[PDB]
């Protein structure tokens, strides 16, 4: 154990002495038609936001940032399902595979992995209530607990499952998102590793969903009048 | 809609019409040592059953049948977690890349995906209980539902939840199982998607693991002496 | 097929009727310090054109416009060395991916690889002689074939190179290029399958090379002062 | 480093030293009806040898055993076409993500790569004529010198071959070889770093060609006698 992997609970959500992300600017895009787009997304996909190449580009970095500050702990890895499947897929191969061409040795795993699901969601807008699905939290206390997620908006998601895990006694709590959305509806609860920080839009593709939609597709896009139109409820 | 995806709802979990896997004979195993094993495993792995690679050319076969069976179809599928999140993610990954360069073309996604948490072992004997985390299962009424699952083994885990699910009412039900063990342990539930039949030897790597140990390992082992003695509980 | 893969040997170099490659404004650039770059690259790369992951989605996008073109048909494709290993192989492997999941049938594989050695550079300056190792290319005589390069930049290469095969009488003669540049330098050669317009800066990285430098980095950068100075000669 | 990467000329073909391949004893096949066959080779593929998974497992313990031998030193890398391009191509990924996750300081990069098109067989016999396409090889003297090759099997094509890197005065010569095959035509030369030691049988698939035909198949095949009658000449 090193020092390097402390952060006291009351600084969770905080972003205290993170690496700033990858800064979008507003009203940065790349034509969806120079991808390759599939049947069922060709109606409803004109401007992507993250190439999913780029992505996996980043969250190299992003895993070896967590590497750094992990190396030779115990670490409980919590994926928030269903939208960060494809990001804690990606990270946790990284994970493994850094550790297993490092040559300074850990007798630790990488990671030991946790699923949590949450919901918040309908169409664009919160229902103002959160649906939690895990084990017993119980099993982290007295860990170290990265939470993983695709995006931090409004905050409401972690903010209220955060108080959920603070009540069993964690002995760290960070948060790897891939994605920080720039709005005034945030509650200022951000990341530690962080992808991207990108302008107020409502991002489908790359397991960003609206109303269980386009999670499939490869690139991060933003939403479409078309696909409002054909996928709202 | 082709009668291709229909299915008998009592016909589940009786592997009626599938083909059959790759049958691995028994006392048939790589030697650890022509890997690469990390640090963390390397006192604990000594036989290989399936290496990773081959887990992965085997997946893609069964994806293809199973992309055959469900063309153009809305296909409801459900990772049993901890364990299939590996299987899960490559399959998905394939279904929904031999869809994107299908010259036959579908409005419908590849797949529409959830989540269920299934808990039955401690070491590797069962408590007897089934622990079942879920969404509202009434969503899969009507549907064309696929359970994905690592391992087929006494059967008690997709015999328990098969009944859980037949209470409201799928359209079709089908099982996808990376493994499936040859017991006399066995209830003769089998799946319909079977990568590879084995002899009776308790598995581990490739997300098979002995109490939360070994699923970051890249290659299916067996549980030896040494891995019994330091992880059991 | 015949009736897509046939174009006049004239119009070799024109780019007549291609699709558009992605157009990368001039003064865009990633920060290096958002990727992972390796010891031996730290000191020299600041400026990322375009992100390796970037790279492999245009790829698969020329790869589906590649297949469109030639699927049936005999397809000889020539690698260009060293530079357009990378590029390459990728799109090889596309290639034969899309064929394969495609669901079409044809006897014909996806390509057949050929491979020749040109040489034009040493520092980012032109020696005004072109090194040219190849079999005997009489072999492409009544054949389609498909050049496949990393840059055009000047057009001498692929101007030089183009004679030689034109004097065998190919049944067809077209280029793949992942990146065309921007220059008052070029002699109007120009891509079928082009990748990305740049501007005129000299890159490095993801195979593009100075004096065999950079080749084996994941991300396409700008030669920066710092590494001009280490390794010119 | 110096002290590992050392080795006397005269040791060249003898592997002297060398950690032992993965041994598949002979008639060990898995039947190509258990892979995704595409339409082209489905006539002629019935046995499969070397699953493509297996392949790329074998590669990475390949890959850290040369990082072992040659970190910290110029490594000058021979892909030896057209055979050992897909060979080549994983290694040199592995060794680069290797170094890269290492955490150990190099300015030195991975390798430098050079290729190199030898040509002996006509059908599955020598024409008993070496065809040697190269750059001038004098720039290989004082270096250490890595040959990569897809098969060992008489040994003409590396015995001849060695002798005119002899000539230039290398620092030391090894050899990586995907698969060597056990015979009674070899001339006893053999590789340093060997994936798979294997039976006499003629190979097709994984770039394994027979006139050409077969480099796109994803899996290492026995040649049928259906292949055989299609495309011999
Ligand atoms: O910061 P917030 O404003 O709370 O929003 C972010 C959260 O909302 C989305 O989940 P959703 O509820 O859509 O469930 P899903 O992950 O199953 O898509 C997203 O995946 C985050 O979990
Ligand atoms: O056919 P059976 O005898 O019921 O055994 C198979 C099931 O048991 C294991 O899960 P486990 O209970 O270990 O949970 P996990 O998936 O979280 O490892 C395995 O992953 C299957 O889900
Ligand atoms: O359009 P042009 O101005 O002719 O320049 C483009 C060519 O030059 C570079 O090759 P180089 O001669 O550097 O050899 P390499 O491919 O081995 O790096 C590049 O890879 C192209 O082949
Ligand atoms: O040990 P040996 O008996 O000499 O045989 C091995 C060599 O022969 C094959 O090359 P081939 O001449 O078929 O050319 P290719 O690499 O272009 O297929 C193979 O790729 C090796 O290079
Ligand atoms: N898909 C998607 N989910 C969420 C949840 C909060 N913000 C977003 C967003 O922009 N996109
Ligand atoms: N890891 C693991 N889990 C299970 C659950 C049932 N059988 C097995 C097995 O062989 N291995
Ligand atoms: N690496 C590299 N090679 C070439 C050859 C022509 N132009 C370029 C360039 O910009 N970069
Ligand atoms: N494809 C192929 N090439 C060679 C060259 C020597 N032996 C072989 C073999 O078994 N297969
Ligand atoms: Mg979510
Ligand atoms: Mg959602
Ligand atoms: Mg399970
Ligand atoms: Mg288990
Ligand atoms: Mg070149
Ligand atoms: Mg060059
Ligand atoms: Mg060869
Ligand atoms: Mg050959």
């Amino acid at each position: 154990g090193s020092h390097m992997a402390s952060k006291p609970i009351e600084d969770y959500g905080k972003g205290k002495g993170r690496i700033e992300p990858m800064y979008i600017p507003d009203n940065t895009f790349y034509n969806a038609d120079d991808f390759l787009v599939p049947p069922h997304c060709k109606p409803y996909i004109d401007k992507i936001l993250l190439p999913g190449g780029l992505v996996k580009d980043r969250v190299e970095k992003l895993a070896y940032d967590i590497h750094r500050t992990y190396f030779g702990e115990e670490l409980h890895i919590i994926c928030i399902l269903k939208g960060s499947r494809g990001f804690f897929n990606l990270l946790i191969d990284y994970l493994a595979t850094i550790q297993k061409y490092s040559g300074r040795e850990s007798s630790v795993p990488p990671f030991f992995e946790h699923y949590v699901r949450l919901k918040s969601y309908q169409n664009d807008n919160s229902t103002g209530q959160l649906t939690v699905l895990s084990d017993d939290l119980s099993i982290f206390r007295d860990k170290h607990v990265l939470i993983v997620e695709d995006i931090v908006d409004t905050g409401f998601t972690l903010t209220e499952f955060g108080e959920r895990l603070k009540a069993v006694g964690p002995k760290s709590m960070r948060i790897a998102t891939l994605v920080e959305k720039r709005t005034d509806r945030s509650n200022s609860l951000k990341g530690d590793f962080v992808g991207f920080s990108i302008e107020d839009v409502w991002i489908v593709g790359c397991c960003y969903d609206f109303n269980e939609m386009f999670r499939d597709f490869d690139h991060v896009a933003v939403l479409s009048d078309a696909a409002r139109k054909k996928f709202e409820k």
